[PDB]
């Protein structure tokens, strides 16, 4: 259904947030997959990727998820699909398997992970949730954004969104409480029209050389 | 030597952080500039782009920002530069600014910009600090990622770098005091080597579908 893109100066220049979609469009489970693990490729701070997603799509999915997106329920009717993207408190948690494969895969030495996991893990003992959290959003900014050029690589298009109901999303979707911040949504789909252009400062308004 | 990419999926997919650089080669202000703005094309909440950079490339700028790099003082001296992102706390000062342009520039219909501007402005009057400041550090995490893969789209490499004196580099570098929240140094330079490989969570373990 769409056009598959690798120039990335195209894929960058052309990004636009996209509210309308192709409603006979669906993206499959396998390519939405390649999507993710395409996204997932961003850094994050120890290699703890902290980014969590809903892949919103059924008829059921998005009747939840459409009273809690405000002003945007054209993205969400139109859309493939809605990503909703959280951050996980508990990310460290992840740290022994991360690195554990890393050793299983031949790509860290076995003494290097016996240091770095209790190292790495006495630091996040002593940093307040407030700290956590601040880097979480960053991190999950960080995959947001590749999500939304991984998207044009494979000829759809998205629209991120901040006007949801965050506080009733995780637990609209069966989530365990208090443990995922809400980042943002991200619908993603077949462009029907070209979005409307937008303009950036000058670069001497937001930089100074040193 | 260096060399620019076209590929979208070898700048991503080739992305490591790189924390050895060709101390012999600098970035001009002109190419910089050029990154900065295809960096800048980057979506935010209303366009009220908040983030800002230093780029700290000179000696002396360089040895400023060493005493103030810990255990990242490879990538701060031998980089062609260092960009330090923060995120400003005044960045809706310049919406209209911004709409204004748009609509100077046949962007935007004054209609339109004379309806949301107020609309905009009365909404983020009741968005309290702790919340703008969330905002802000997801779009620097927007911004950020795609500075990393245009660098790569010009043949350099980035190392993101939080293990920084966020609390002092605004005062080092003479910046408004009480404004500007440290987001992430990036270092940036040629690579003289291809760095370690690193593993990903599988897409099953961090993604739901709904
Ligand atoms: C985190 C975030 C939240 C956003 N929230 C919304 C939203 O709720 N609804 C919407 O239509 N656009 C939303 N925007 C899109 C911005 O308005 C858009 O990125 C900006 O106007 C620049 O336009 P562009 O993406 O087409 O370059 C959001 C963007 C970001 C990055
Ligand atoms: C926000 C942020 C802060 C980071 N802090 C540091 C740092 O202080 N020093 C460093 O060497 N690497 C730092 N990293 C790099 C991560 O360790 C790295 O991204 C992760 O191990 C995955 O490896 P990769 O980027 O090569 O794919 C940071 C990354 C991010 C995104």
């Amino acid at each position: 259904t769409t056009q598959t893109a690798t120039d990335f100066m195209e894929i960058v220049k052309g990004r636009r947030s996209i509210r309308n979609y192709d409603t006979n469009v669906k993206i499959s489970k396998e390519e939405m997959t390649q999507i993710l693990e395409e996204a997932t490729l961003a850094p994050s701070s120890v290699n703890m990727q902290p980014w969590r997603f809903l892949v919103i799509d059924s008829e059921e999915g998005k009747a939840t998820l459409a009273p809690l997106a405000k002003f945007n329920q054209v993205q969400v009717e139109t859309s493939s699909a809605v990503i909703a993207v959280f951050g996980d408190m508990k990310a460290i948690d992840q740290l022994e398997n991360i690195y554990d494969t890393a050793v299983e895969k031949g790509l860290m030495p076995q003494e290097v992970r016996d240091r770095q996991v209790p190292a790495i893990q006495g630091m996040y003992e002593n940093v307040p949730a407030s700290a956590l959290k601040d880097s979480i959003l960053i991190d999950s900014g960080l995959v947001s954004m590749q999500l939304m050029l991984v998207a044009r690589a494979h000829g759809y298009d998205t629209n991120p969104i901040g006007g949801y109901e965050k506080d009733q999303i995780a637990e609209a979707f069966g989530m365990e409480k208090d443990r995922y911040v809400p980042v943002m949504l991200l619908s993603i789909g077949k462009a029907v029209d070209a979005g409307y252009p937008s303009v950036r400062l000058p670069i001497n308004d937001i930089a100074d050389w040193k």
